[PDB]
């Protein structure tokens, strides 16, 4: 009784392996899932190649958001004719059985799959550097004035390997992306990767992606999310454990500062007071990235002790870049052009 029997109760297309669409696509299987709908692997008979097909939910709000996604993908792909800025390619789109379907090149698995494959030991610092450099080049591309595109949902799951053994990547899922000055949501980004200005209800720009990236890079090396909040209050407190209380010039303009913080008569800010007898977080800024990363103790959890490509100097450079990506102030947070110039990327 949903979509004349083609949909489940959650607006998704009921995927059947081997179904052929439009005398062109043979549906192999489901390969991904999301809030947007589903992704399937299919073979395009006409072009005689494998593709991934993202099936948007048969639901107006989701259709209308995916129309924005289509426009940003076609816009990016036309400024990336050489396909060298690490953004997935929208081959074409169509309506089928009342689902917007977007056809992409077939890609390998994502960076989360890669971490899980190491049993969350984390990938090497050399491989992290390759990912960071590609990622920064991609954000530089997004920042070109004709695009000014904010991805808004960078996470390990939305960065895909081109090929499962090689290190080339592409960013996918511009399903919540917007352009500078075309911002339409306040609840954005995945929580672990969510920036302070978004937690604070403040206006945001492309710099929220660089925040997400700094979280991602740490997690790729340690194996675990840097700020693993269960809800927004716990997310902001986890950030404060590592970075301290946010500067007053930020909190004074934050419409949601009172959700997490409290201003004292002298105008300084602290965390909201907790119920008497309840200790739950480390005191502000005492959980140091220096120790999260194991800079002088053999890498995260000491697991890198004795390996090449993991020197103390290597780690200090890494930490510095990460901390610059995690600047509380969006206006001084490091920007893609300067991140590429960081000493973490030199040499070899
Ligand atoms: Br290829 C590919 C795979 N997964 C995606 N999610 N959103 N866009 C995507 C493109
Ligand atoms: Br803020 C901040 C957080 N963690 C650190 N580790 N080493 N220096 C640091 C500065
Ligand atoms: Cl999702
Ligand atoms: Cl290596
Ligand atoms: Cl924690």
């Amino acid at each position: 009784v949903y979509n004349d029997g083609y949909d489940d109760d959650n607006y998704d297309y009921i995927v059947k392996n081997g179904e052929k669409w439009m005398d062109r696509y043979e549906i192999d299987s489901l390969i991904g899932k999301g809030s947007f709908g589903q992704v399937v692997k299919a073979y395009d008979r006409v072009e005689q190649e494998w593709v991934a097909i993202k099936i948007i939910k048969n639901k107006k709000a989701f259709l209308n958001q995916a129309q924005i996604e289509v426009r940003l993908l076609e816009l990016m792909n036309k400024h990336d004719t050489e396909m060298k800025y690490y953004i997935v390619h929208l081959k074409r789109h169509f309506m089928f059985r009342n689902h917007l379907c977007l056809v992409f090149e077939m890609l390998s698995y994502n960076l989360y799959d890669l971490l899980r494959n190491t049993n969350f030991r984390g990938v090497s610092l050399n491989l992290t550097r390759k990912f960071a450099q590609q990622m920064c080049t991609a954000l530089l591309f997004l920042a070109t004035p004709e695009l000014s595109i904010i991805h808004c949902d960078l996470k390990p799951e939305n960065i895909l390997l081109c090929n499962p053994k090689r290190s080339a990547i592409k960013i996918v899922d511009f399903g919540s992306s917007c352009q500078l000055g075309q911002r339409i949501y306040q609840y954005i980004q995945s929580r672990f990767y969510r920036s302070p200005e978004v937690l604070l209800g403040m206006p945001y720009d492309l710099a929220i992606d660089m925040w997400s990236l700094g979280c991602i890079l740490v997690e790729m090396h340690t194996g675990e999310p840097l700020f693993s909040g269960a809800n927004e209050v716990d997310q902001m407190n986890k950030i404060v454990e590592v970075l301290g209380i946010p500067p007053a010039h930020i909190l004074d303009q934050a419409p949601k500062a009172r959700k997490f913080f409290e201003k004292l008569p002298d105008g300084t800010w602290n965390l909201k007071k907790t119920k008497d007898g309840k200790r739950e977080y480390k005191p502000p800024g005492t959980r140091k990235l220096h120790n999260i990363l194991g800079v002088e103790t053999g890498g995260p959890g000491g697991r890198r002790a004795g390996e090449s490509g993991h020197t103390v100097a290597d780690y200090l450079k890494f930490k510095d870049l990460i901390l610059r990506m995690l600047d509380y102030d969006p206006k001084t947070r490091i920007q893609p052009y300067y991140a590429l110039q960081h000493s973490f990327f030199k040499k070899t």
